[PDB]
């Protein structure tokens, strides 16, 4: 599907560029627009929601390719269960660019990936309806313009 490609080559791509170093582009206009966007608001909310996201991270304890494929069960619980809003959209993609430096660190490089497709199926598959209403990306990139 056209939305979770787009999907999908954003939070990658973002996620690539947090754990390893980017970039070698390749899609449209408003997924590079997108990718801007993240970049800009993703490094606020990484260092805002830095202890919260510390916490989290402990509480999931990824050390193997297992723990990876297992995270996808507890992150649709959470963002499933109420209100809908790009703030929690943002924080959830942020929060997965944190794992995914963690990643790096305890040498699963090549968890980042799975880790990309677990929180873009969390996201299409809970709030795909929601992201058509609001445009999909170009809403995302209108609403974190300040
Ligand atoms: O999430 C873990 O893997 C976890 C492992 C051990 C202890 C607590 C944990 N987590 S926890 O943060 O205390 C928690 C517990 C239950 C929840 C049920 C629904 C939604 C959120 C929940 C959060
Ligand atoms: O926006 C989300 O819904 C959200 C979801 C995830 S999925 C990792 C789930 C997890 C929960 C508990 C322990 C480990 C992992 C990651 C970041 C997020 N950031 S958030 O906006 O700060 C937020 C919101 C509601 C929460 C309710 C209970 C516990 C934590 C929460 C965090």
């Amino acid at each position: 599907d056209e939305l979770y490609r787009q999907s999908l080559e954003i939070i990658s791509r973002y996620l690539r560029e947090q754990a390893t170093g980017a970039k070698d582009t390749r899609s449209g206009a408003t997924s590079r627009k997108a990718l801007e966007t993240l970049r800009r608001v993703g490094d606020g909310v990484q260092r805002n929601h830095e202890t919260a996201f510390q916490g989290m991270l402990r509480k999931l304890d990824i050390k193997n390719e297992d723990d990876v494929k297992s995270l996808s069960r507890v992150m649709i619980h959470v963002f499933s269960d109420g209100v809908t809003n790009w703030g929690r959209i943002v924080t959830l993609i942020s929060f997965g660019a944190f794992v995914a430096k963690h990643l790096k660190t305890i040498n699963q490089e090549s968890c980042i990936e799975p880790l990309a497709e677990s929180i873009t199926d969390v996201l299409v598959r809970t709030k795909r309806d929601w992201l058509v209403k609001q445009r999909g990306w170009d809403g995302f990139v209108e609403f974190f313009h300040v």
